[PDB]
């Protein structure tokens, strides 16, 4: 064995004795004598030379066992060996630029890593290429936590990557390992109940049981089985939490209730007997919703679908309520119906279909025939936010919503193809009125209901802030695992997922997925890869 | 480390003596113990065995470090080591030979490299192969400023590039590295406020903020966002300095003003209210412009279209002016209007456009109603050089102006597409008189003006004197990169633009653009690339 000590060695052990004497310095152990695993990054053929791909900074979550022992240290010295293994193939062609950058240079588009001290990575090499970082610090040691000024490691593009076959393959993996040099030390442990990175990188929100099990949608109360593409985007914030510690509507992420105090109500014909209650009231007079005025907690963001007569409305949101009166309501025992729920204009005279939340006002029409009408202007609803979707007959319509038919707040980040990049929309079996038995089997296909981002990402995502966790221009990239392919799933800054499907409107089914991993962030530019079963 | 010293290393040491002591000969130092890149140039399948790819001299300024050390130290010695990374292929075959040339031998078609003693460099090689460069000077040293005989260094084909796929990719970039010998040295040191290279190697005149901010065209004060290339070629030359210190027209670089004294007015009709001024004088008669006698400072240089009537003409250039008489000129008040300025024939009968400026009359007739009209044989002009273009209705009717209605002076160099290179014309937004609110956004697509080169090339080309900066035959490359591509751009002696598109007519956004960067001068048997994201 041989272990590349640093061109700083003598001076990055002697002045790190500030901290004390150097802590796991032991050249024999086996956390330091090997290289392991610490990144992957994607370059393709579209990068021009002297383009950035990869760029770290000197710290010791580089390496995975140097990330484990930090918790219980407080500061750290030495410095670090990075090697590179591209997959490649012999009939690629092109090279790359690794150097270590001095601190106060900074990283971007002028810096010219061909002219400092490097080296050159071929993209069809087989033995990997080893650089080694030293220290280069204007301090002793870096405390963990405010480490201060380190070197920085820049994968810039010597010659742009060829590929004589033409398209199909445009991009190729390129692997770096990570292994401690011999002046690596760490100092002054500290109780592991300290904590530096808190952010859940923003890894830990999105596991593998919460695509092949547990987890639902943002409409519906139901697992997720589906994830369908969409070209050209997509609008949606009821539930949908940005990065940031805030959102952009209504309905915090819990299927509870919805209730609402003030509206009139209404019902037509001369008798009051077998008829439909209509209900209405106007957008942000709800004092109870603490988050947003407009819409009460649970209300459903579609536009309303004008119907008349005894006719069955095709899709929509349908679901179970119940009519009560004000002061101390009690409520009334001969009004409960299925009742319709969206945003409409000019009731109770002609109805129209909205795509703005302001100028609008809600509406609930029952579908079914009640006994009794009210016509009271105090009034308000009861219905559960746990809802169905109503159609004529069983069959199957199409994925619902459309992505035209959501209503969207004004201020409300759109999602946008970016590249080959596509946003997508996870789809979840739902029940509906005209099949109540839409079990998974034969029959004609069951109806699919699209919502934007899982429940648990909600969750995960509503208590922490992520303003850092991931640089804007990127997404974060899960590595999706399948039987006989993989996808690579991105989450931008506006909380969309994206995928490499093009355009393409073909559901793809999680039934044989199996387990999700972390990477990191990965730029716009790069393309997410949909290499599949097909 | 292993440094390799040159063979005549002990009889360069001892009579660069004449200079001093060596300085700067510490063989620890790391500028001294690593290679950087010096150039890149491009081997295509079409070069025979033979063809000489690569020529430099023995010079301090093929090392980036003693570059900068050379503008301290008024004197060199010794040699230096060149290496050859080519990004290549497995599937790429055919080698180079590389030779050092001594003084005395011109380099060139007869020149036969393979039976000097050479390097063979395989295009597809992992490992680079390194040459060594001795000084053979018939000099002690060479002095910076005039350094006399030196060695060159030639790169030439042993045998010709093969691919075995067929078209696509016929290109691959072999880059150049540099690193001092062991017997390098300077001698005797200077102010650094004597300088050698002054041109601004034409690499500094066009920036990264030039394009993707400040900077402007040709014929308007606007913002460049299009380049758009043209197969056949155009013909530029009102502001299109060449690379010498000389022009061919009028109107130097300053959108100030354009002002006539001489020329006669007239107006049709027998009613003196609500009609059109039109004023003429010939070409040749401006004696105030100290540059050319054909036409004032900023005139527009297009063909004038016939038009008549109430009708907006199609397309053109008008802007806001003003008649003043002659003798201490007062301007009249009661006419100000929007006057379209151009060339024609036969004034004030049967108008013509004019292709050529000898035998034509410049024109000036306004597009608007005015209440007075003048018929005074001494009057004038005041408008001011920013203009706008007329149309009839919004819409879009082309990119203005095209190639064929530019006048040329008679001398002018024609831009013609050799090889696959063609022309470009670089576009800019710009208003019109039918849609004032031309913002870049909906409501059909917004007018674009074409010119030829950028204005701050303009500027920094008109000072200095490049007859040695570009040899002919060869155009400057810059390396612009973008999102997902990368372009290459050449500057020809003649001072136009050329990019690799081939006969295309598709403009190329400079929106995501990021940074340019040089180069040098390459020739023009090689492509410029088009990898973009398409």
């Amino acid at each position: 064995t041989s272990v590349v000590t640093a061109e700083n060695s003598s001076a990055s052990i002697a002045t790190a004795g500030i901290g004390g004497p150097p802590q796991q310095v032991d050249q024999q152990e086996t956390w330091r004598t090997n290289f392991y695993y610490n990144d992957v990054f994607t370059w393709s053929v579209a990068d021009a030379p002297g383009s950035i791909l990869y760029t770290v900074q000197h710290s010791p979550q580089n390496n995975p066992f140097t990330a484990v022992l930090s918790q219980m240290y407080a500061g750290w010295a030495g410095g670090m060996q990075f090697r590179f293994i591209v997959a490649g193939s012999g009939v690629f062609g092109g090279r790359l630029v690794a150097a270590v950058i001095p601190p106060g240079i900074e990283i971007g588009p002028g810096l010219e890593v061909r002219q400092f001290p490097h080296v050159v990575i071929d993209a069809r090499s087989l033995e990997p290429v080893t650089i080694t970082m030293p220290d280069l610090r204007p301090n002793m040691y870096h405390p963990t936590g405010d480490p201060g000024l380190v070197p920085t490691l820049v994968l810039s593009v010597y010659n742009n990557l060829i590929n004589p076959f033409g398209g199909s393959t445009s991009a190729i993996q390129v692997t770096v390992e990570t292994r401690p040099s011999e002046d690596f030390e760490f100092v002054m442990i500290r109780a592991p109940s300290s904590k530096t990175v808190d952010s859940i990188s923003p890894a830990g929100l999105l596991t593998t049981p919460v695509l092949t099990g547990v987890g639902n949608d943002n409409r519906w109360n139901g697992q997720i089985v589906g994830l369908q593409p969409v070209p050209g985007g997509f609008s949606t914030c009821n539930r949908h939490w940005n990065l940031n510690g805030s959102t952009y509507g209504w309905s915090s992420p819990r299927f509870a209730d919805i209730d609402h105090r003030r509206g009139s109500a209404s019902y037509p014909g001369n008798n009051a007997t077998n008829v439909l209650q209509f209900w209405y009231a106007n957008a942000g007079s709800a004092i109870d919703n603490p988050i947003s005025q407009v819409a009460p907690d649970g209300f459903p963001d579609m536009s309303f679908v004008p119907f008349n007569g005894p006719g069955i409305p095709a899709a929509g949101w349908v679901g179970f309520g119940a009519i009560w009166n004000s002061n101390s309501g009690a409520p009334n025992v001969t009004t409960v119906q299925a009742y319709e729920l969206g945003f409409a204009t000019g009731a109770p005279g002609n109805l129209q279909p909205t795509t703005n939340t302001s100028g609008s006002q809600t509406v609930a029409k029952s579908i079914y025939a009640v006994v009794t009408g009210t016509a009271q202007n105090p009034a308000g609803l009861f219905v559960m936010a746990s809802g169905v979707i109503s159609t004529p007959s069983a069959n199957a319509i199409t994925y619902t919503p459309q992505p035209d038919r959501i209503v969207t707040t004004p201020g409300t980040p759109a999602a946008a193809p970016v590249g080959k990049n596509t946003p997508i929309m996870f789809a979840s079996v739902v029940r509906r009125t005209g099949d109540v038995n839409a079990t998974a089997g034969s029959a004609n296909g069951t109806q699919y209901g699209t919502g934007s981002q899982p429940l648990p990402v909600t969750i995960g995502l509503s208590l922490n802030n992520y303003s850092s966790a991931l640089m804007p221009g990127q997404f974060f990239v899960w590595q999706l695992t399948f039987a006989s392919g993989f996808m690579e799933i991105g989450l931008s800054v506006d909380g969309y997922f994206y995928a490499g499907t093009g355009a393409s409107t073909t559901l793809i089914d999680l039934t044989e997925l199996i387990d999700v991993r972390p990477v990191g962030p990965r730029p716009s530019k790069s393309t997410l890869v949909f290499n599949l079963g097909g």
